[PDB]
RNA sequence: GGCGGGGAGCCAUGUGGACACGACCCGAAUCCGGACGAUCUACGCAUGGACAAGAUGAAGCGUGCCGAAAGGCACGUGGAAGUCUGUUAGAGUUGGUGUCCUACAAUACCCUCUCGUGAUCUAUGUGUAGGGGUGAAAGGCCCAUCGAGUCCGGCAACAGCUGGUUCCAAUCGAAACAUGUCGAAGCAUGACCUCCGCCGAGGUAGUCUGUGAGGUAGAGCGACCGAUUGGUCCUGUCAAACUCCAAACUUACAGACGCCGUUUGACGCGGGGAUUCCGGUGCGCGGGGUAAGC
RNA sequence: GGCGCCCAAAAUGAUCGGGACUCAAAUCCACCACCGAGACCUGUCCGUACCACUCAUACUGGUAAUCGAGUAGAUUGGCGCUCUAAUUGGAUGGAAGUAGGGGUGAAAACUCCUAUGGACCGAUUAGUGACGAAAAUCCUGGCCAUAGUAGCAGCGAUAGUCGGGUGAGAACCCCGACGGCCUAAUGGAUAAGGGUUCCUCAGCACUGCUGAUCAGCUGAGGGUUAGCCGGUCCUAAGUCAUACCGCAACUCGACUAUGACGAAAUGGGAAACGGGUUAAUAUUCCCGUGCCACUAUGCAGUGAAAGUUGACGCCCUGGGGUCGAUCACGCUGGGCAUCGCCCAGUCGAACCGUCCAACUCCGUGGAAGCCGUAAUGGCAGGAAGCGGACGAACGGCGGCAUAGGGAAACGUGAUUCAACCUGGGGCCCAUGAAAAGACGAGCAUAGUGUCCGUACCGAGAACCGACACAGGUGUCCAUGGCGGCGAAAGCCAAGGCCUGUCGGGAGCAACCAACGUUAGGGAAUUCGGCAAGUUAGUCCCGUACCUUCGGAAGAAGGGAUGCCUGCUCCGGAACGGAGCAGGUCGCAGUGACUCGGAAGCUCGGACUGUCUAGUAACAACAUAGGUGACCGCAAAUCCGCAAGGACUCGUACGGUCACUGAAUCCUGCCCAGUGCAGGUAUCUGAACACCUCGUACAAGAGGACGAAGGACCUGUCAACGGCGGGGGUCUUAAGGUAGCGUAGUACCUUGCCGCAUCAGUAGCGGCUUGCAUGAAUGGAUUAACCAGAGCUUCACUGUCCCAACGUUGGGCCCGGUGAACUGUACAUUCCAGUGCGGAGUCUGGAGACACCCAGGGGGAAGCAAAGACCCUAUGGAGCUUUACUGCAGGCUGUCGCUGAGGACUCUCACUCCGGGAGGAGGACACCGAUAGCCGGGCAGUUUGACUGGGGCGGUACGCGCUCGAAAAGAUAUCGAGCGCGCCCUAUGGCUAUCUCAGCCGGGGACCCGGCGAAGAGUGCAAGAGCAAAAGAUAGCUUGACAGUGUUCUUCCCAACGAGGAACGCUGACGCGAAAGCGUGGUCUAGCGAACCAAUUAGCCUGCUUGAUGCGGGCAAUUGAUGACAGAAAAGCUACCCUAGGGAUAACAGAGUCGUCACUCGCAAGAGCACAUAUCGACCGAGUGGCUUGCUACCUCGAUGUCGGUUCCCUCCAUCCUGCCCGUGCAGAAGCGGGCAAGGGUGAGGUUGUUCGCCUAUUAAAGGAGGUCGUGAGCUGGGUUUAGACCGUCGUGAGACAGGUCGGCUGCUAUCUACUGGGUGUGUAGGUGUCUGACAAGAACGACCGUAUAGUACGAGAGGAACUACGGUUGGUGGCCACUGGUGUACCGGUUGUUCGAGAGAGCACGUGCCG
């Protein structure tokens, strides 16, 4: 047959790439020599193309102007800080260790210094739970108990733009416009509506997959489609 | 039992034929390699551009009235919308199964028709390349080419299938069948045709007679077998898979006559070359089928 | 008994070949004479064979009654062509070749003569071959018919005409007049692309849809001038180069660095305007004026980099404001002349200076309800007011300008205001570039400002499309006037053009294209209202069901509409808008143009949107919404061989993988199979290492351990899918819940009832047993939407009844230009027949004087394309899968990397995070290697044959018997009957003893006797064999033995293996007295190659040699290929492709005739009695060729399918009409029958239908043939490609003799045929009138009514006829006084616009519209 769409994806052509040349900035945490002593002022609020969420532009003391992964509540004029001695207030960034247990955090690093990896989407947030001299347990937006190095930096608060999902797109056109800002090929043709040559579920006089949809995880790309390594399906039971 | 044994081979030239190779010539759909194509088109991206006029009148705001308030009602304001009308520009194409159909045109003309502020249309630039792209998915599109582009190369691909294969004459003259075969549109081996060499005296297409073989026609069944009538032993019927009988006829061998052979060498043996293995008709006998130019 | 007669019906024109024949030219019985082959006889010759002579196959003689045809094929002699050699010749006193002609040879061929030609050419012998053509849809070249034919018409752009100029020549080259065409283009400027097409002169052989003096053509010259217009500079998506790394390698490859590249209309950007000038350039040259950058010098200045700019989305909108347009008045010029109107102009840049609205801000002030807007809004955090700072135009004003331009005047105000400037508001799950540069940052003067582009076209002739192509092709001129909402129509300017480039004739016929108008009827037409039409702009009134409350809605329905006079209101006003009163014309006032027909029911998809470039726009795809799945990021998913990469400037409110498909109500039961996932005591589970055996080692055999996987268990269906049959459970887990239901799913089926219609296979409602509905394979339902499917109604109409007239362009004639298709030949046919069964060419007749014009297309199974359907090929390709075999990929173990102290700690490799310090991890992971599992993701293939085509079914695919099989042998079919693929240690072998089925008699056990050739038994089919046995019983025994052959069989004849049998020799045995019997069962079925393995007993052998291990071999046994003389092997294709086949199917033809239709014979029976008024069973005999079937003869290098339609001929088995007979005939009317084919046989409702059902009319509303007549005539509804849905089936691709929506119809007529028209010849200078062989007709068919007559007849009821009249209908020929239609002659009314008004006219498509 012919390669399925998920395989055309990998080659990374224009159709499947994200409009990077139109993206603003990775919002990785700023690096601090040490002893904290790093504060800045929120000069403006902007719209992050890549995330459909607002982001804040900060001017730090040493004259460095950078966009920051803004939590909900940051406003122009406000003063943010990044370092160990940072004051425990919304918008501030400090090691999971200096953060009191029970505080909502966002843009959590996976490895100290990586600049944040977890909880950066609209309205989401990780809940810090346990502390220690060896590990800091964080509860990620998926509800997973994550064990992190207490030296991993994070921001206090939840990410801006909460409830973005509450409103429906209503029309294809709206969907269209957002898709046009991500690395995603849209719209989607159901494989079962394709010719047998184009996809595992293609062909047949009437549309219906010609096999069970739950594919093994060791299935080769091109064959791995439908419900991947499903532990179960349906809602019943 | 098998193979071998009483000295003929080697080389050369012409010629018949076999096998591999392009293998008498042309003939088609492939498969593979390396290349050239996104000037068409599909999708994305960058930078630009286009959308008369009109209709409808969302939220929001206002005013008045009513209300304790929540708010309600009226009028106005406002100007939303993958909103409406629209040959504005522009995009498209439902029907005429109109015109054209050696065209104006290898997709055109006319009228009607659909879209026309958006998932819109559009110019240029740019990206994705062949088992790979691109695809709101029609196997659609990737330069009149797509269920795997184009060019050249492999390459003079292979075919048991169609077509064709060029001067005269003389001698003989088929097979359309049997056995085997992934065999039935093909082959091989036989049968049969022809050519060469060997052998050396008989041969046998006709008839008659003698010694044998036979159970078909017919006939018959108180001769088997199995069918098949009636009357109170007689009375009525049959047979591809019945036979107490039984031809014509066909056939083995021999003799006789005939014909034929011993310079035309028969009968027979060895070797070279085939073609051939879709047949048909009449007559006799058929088996199937109502029948048939079955 | 002979001949005949009845029985006896078929489609274009009858037949014995024809004529025709009657004491025959018939039939039969005898006879007589003749005609008639290549046969037979005869003369001569030839070939061949044989004989004699001979060296000879050279002569010569002889023989042939017993020689003389031939496809495929075998054998042999000869002709001709090229060049070589040897020998030997010819030619300028004329070679070869060619043309015409003579001679020879059976012939291939040889040779001569004459002409031409003008230089080479042979013969013999031996060689050499790119050695011979009628054919291949063969190749290349040339040429004819086609043909003076088609085209040079069709497009909303109908374009010309009269004079004249030039010229050898003028419809189309130029001037003028008159007449027209184009208005987002037919005008102006340009991008791409072209490349000199541009200008001039001179030309016309070429190019040009005709001509040409013209030209984008030919010849020769010439033409493009820049500091300030582009390029150049900057960076965009993105590209490349170098480095680095990968790769066997590179011209290859991703990342990361660096550099460079990447924008000519249309991204950013230092600076130029106005005028003049040329044949052709022009912000470039010239004149005037201006500006920018750099540099130099001088003065000033120390500021200089913070910041601003470059620099930005979509929607609404206010303010400033120019051009334009318009209004007012003045000036200059023009036009018109019943008036007094109408037109043009009235100019003047860059630049320099200056003015500033908005936004922002400051001072003052002091609002506690005021300020402000189109709107939002603003304020004690300080409103209005007042003053101030900053601050705009491509704009105003002054200069520029006794610059320029104008014949002249050389205006002033206003309104609406493109450009340009500056604000306010709203929107985003969407956030709307970057960089160079500029400003910030003065003034003088001077110098410098190079390089490249610059013509022209930019399109119905300069680009792409082969063309001077009706196609395609980017930007801007979007503000010219009237009009109107308008960038709409229509008309008209500026400007352009008559080149969407052949013309001339005919009231100009038929026919066609595109139109106009049609009385009455009004969808009757058709599959379907297809096509056309109806409606229409604007204002007022008014508006249903339903509904997601948005909508439905312009629902529907009704009314108004011009002009003129005078006014009112809103507004600052408009040359803006809304109204009032009075007057008044027309058939008609949105008068043209522009400009919806409307309503209801049902199906589908929610909606806008997408799609098959080129037959499908849809119900298909998408969508929001719903749901499930994977993943914590060192992730999931995906690309790469690798180096690396997309997702990702992303992080679960994410994004990957899938299903469903808006909203609303909902979404039942099943985990057995399959799939995925988790678990798992035990079982199973590979390699390395380890152990045992073996080997001086190794191969090898076995063991222990045991990863993932599997067995096992569990979870899961919004996973794949399933929810039946039986009874009051069974399979296979469950057994179909809510809904819905004859469905786009219901075969039966036009289901049954109802609605609607004259009549409804339709549609809708209900019922509903659902052949075979059903819940995210989503169910039900649904407002809105729709070029989606079906139905109904109102309105309207030439769709139709039924056609007519007209308009424009063709057609026809003439000048000029000038193809193609097609062509074996011949060809004036027709009716029959024949023939490979579908003939212009054969046979028999008939007809036929030749040639030409026009026509519509009957035939040439017309032309076009080596049929695409179907089958066949040990063909191809795409697709599928639990087909065969493999390859990636993932998971998992193990070895290496890899280190220290069955489980653990550590650090030092290695990995990741961090800028770094260091942090996290860690001998794991990554990487390399290997092993097990998963693995249509991918590759290569296979998937047989037979067959009354193929498939399905079956096997007649290997064997045995009877019959078929025709008395030797052999012998076919999907022929008839039926078997074998074993079984048996005895059911084998021998010997002894004995005789069996069955029946009878005496005491179904047993005993005795009798009859008893064989009917018993003998393992199994069938046929055959057997009686002191081949059977039975008893006993004994292992010959069911080893070796090696002969012969036959397999395979008749006649080659072929395995297998089989009969018969020998040798060995060893058993039984018997012995002869002898035993090589399995009485005979014919019970079977299997090579390679490899195992096994049996000897022996041969392994590379210098010896030993050991482990191999190689001679003979044979066993293991299977049943497709059985042996491949390891599944499907789909309608997306298809190729080779071929009429070797084979689908249409039609042909044969047949069971089937079908019709007839006849007999006549049981019934018909109250009565066979025969009428009906008529059984059985029997036929005719037709209309149904169906069979066959496979014709056709696969094509004969288009059903139905309809239109138009022509025919048949009779007659439905009506005419004339008759019978009756269970009073009459009237029936019923049945006979002759008879002249004429007629119609309109409508469902359905594609044929057919049929139904309705009303009717004299009756018959059937059939013509390639199931009729597609080079129509239609395209059905069938039957490519798209899609449903049901059923299938794991899947996909299928269906099911349903459903959509889906293309080529061609210029050569011949023949006929309808009409001509020219010739014959008869044989003329005019006029006739004749009538033949030919055609339906020229006429049918009905109603009145008198007859309320009569005959009849109890009555009812109710005729002859004949004479009147009329209607269908058909036919003709005509135009009458009625009607047309009537782009004509006359009139009137809308818009242009000519100033008036008058009179043009355009609004071939009449603007109307009468
Ligand atoms: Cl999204
Ligand atoms: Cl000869
Ligand atoms: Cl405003
Ligand atoms: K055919
Ligand atoms: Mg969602
Ligand atoms: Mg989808
Ligand atoms: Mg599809
Ligand atoms: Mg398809
Ligand atoms: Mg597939
Ligand atoms: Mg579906
Ligand atoms: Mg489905
Ligand atoms: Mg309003
Ligand atoms: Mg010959
Ligand atoms: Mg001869
Ligand atoms: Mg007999
Ligand atoms: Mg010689
Ligand atoms: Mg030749
Ligand atoms: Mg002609
Ligand atoms: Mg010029
Ligand atoms: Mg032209
Ligand atoms: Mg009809
Ligand atoms: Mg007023
Ligand atoms: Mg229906
Ligand atoms: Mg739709
Ligand atoms: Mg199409
Ligand atoms: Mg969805
Ligand atoms: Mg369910
Ligand atoms: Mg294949
Ligand atoms: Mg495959
Ligand atoms: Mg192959
Ligand atoms: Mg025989
Ligand atoms: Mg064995
Ligand atoms: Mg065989
Ligand atoms: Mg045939
Ligand atoms: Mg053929
Ligand atoms: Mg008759
Ligand atoms: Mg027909
Ligand atoms: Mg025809
Ligand atoms: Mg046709
Ligand atoms: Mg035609
Ligand atoms: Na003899
Ligand atoms: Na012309
Ligand atoms: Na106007
Ligand atoms: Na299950
Ligand atoms: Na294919
Ligand atoms: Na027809
Ligand atoms: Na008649
Ligand atoms: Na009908
Ligand atoms: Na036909
Ligand atoms: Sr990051
Ligand atoms: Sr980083
Ligand atoms: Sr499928
Ligand atoms: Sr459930
Ligand atoms: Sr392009
Ligand atoms: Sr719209
Ligand atoms: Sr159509
Ligand atoms: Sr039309
Ligand atoms: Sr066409
Ligand atoms: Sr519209
Ligand atoms: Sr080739
Ligand atoms: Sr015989
Ligand atoms: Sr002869
Ligand atoms: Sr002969
Ligand atoms: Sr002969
Ligand atoms: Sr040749
Ligand atoms: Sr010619
Ligand atoms: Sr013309
Ligand atoms: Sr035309
Ligand atoms: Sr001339
Ligand atoms: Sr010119
Ligand atoms: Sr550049
Ligand atoms: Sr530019
Ligand atoms: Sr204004
Ligand atoms: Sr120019
Ligand atoms: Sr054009
Ligand atoms: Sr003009
Ligand atoms: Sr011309
Ligand atoms: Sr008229
Ligand atoms: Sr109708
Ligand atoms: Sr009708
Ligand atoms: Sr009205
Ligand atoms: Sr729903
Ligand atoms: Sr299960
Ligand atoms: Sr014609
Ligand atoms: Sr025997
Ligand atoms: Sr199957
Ligand atoms: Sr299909
Ligand atoms: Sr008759
Ligand atoms: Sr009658
Ligand atoms: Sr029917
Ligand atoms: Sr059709
Ligand atoms: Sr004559
Ligand atoms: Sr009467
Ligand atoms: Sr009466
Ligand atoms: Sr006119």
């Amino acid at each position: 047959g012919r390669r399925i769409q998920g395989q055309r994806r990998g080659r990374g052509t224009s159709t499947f790439r994200a409009p990077s040349h139109r993206y603003k900035a990775d919002l990785e945490h700023r690096k601090v020599e040490d002893g904290d002593v790093i504060a800045g002022t929120v000069v403006d609020i902007e719209h992050d193309p890549a995330r459909s969420a607002p982001v804040a532009a900060v001017e730090f003391e040493d004259g460095d102007r950078r966009l920051i992964l803004a939590p909900e509540g940051v406003g122009v004029g406000d003063e943010l800080q990044v370092g160990v001695d940072a004051e425990i207030a919304p918008g501030n960034t400090l090691p999971l260790a200096e953060i009191p247990e029970g505080v909502p955090v966002c843009n959590v690093e996976s490895s100290p210094g990586d600049g944040g990896k977890f909880a950066r989407a609209s309205g989401v947030n990780a809940q810090l739970l346990t502390h220690d001299r060896n590990v800091a347990v964080v509860k990620l937006p998926s509800g997973e108990m994550k064990r992190l190095d207490p030296q991993c930096r994070a921001t206090i608060g939840v990410v801006g733009g909460g409830g973005r999902t509450d409103k429906p797109f209503v029309k294809a056109g709206n969907k269209h416009h957002k898709m046009k800002a991500r690395g995603t090929k849209w719209p989607n043709v159901r494989g079962v509506a394709m010719n047998a040559v184009d996809h595992p579920f293609g062909g047949g006089g009437r549309q219906h997959p010609g096999k069970p949809k739950s594919i093994s995880r060791n299935a080769p790309p091109g064959r791995k489609v439908g419900d991947i390594a499903s532990k179960r399906t349906g809602r019943g039971g």
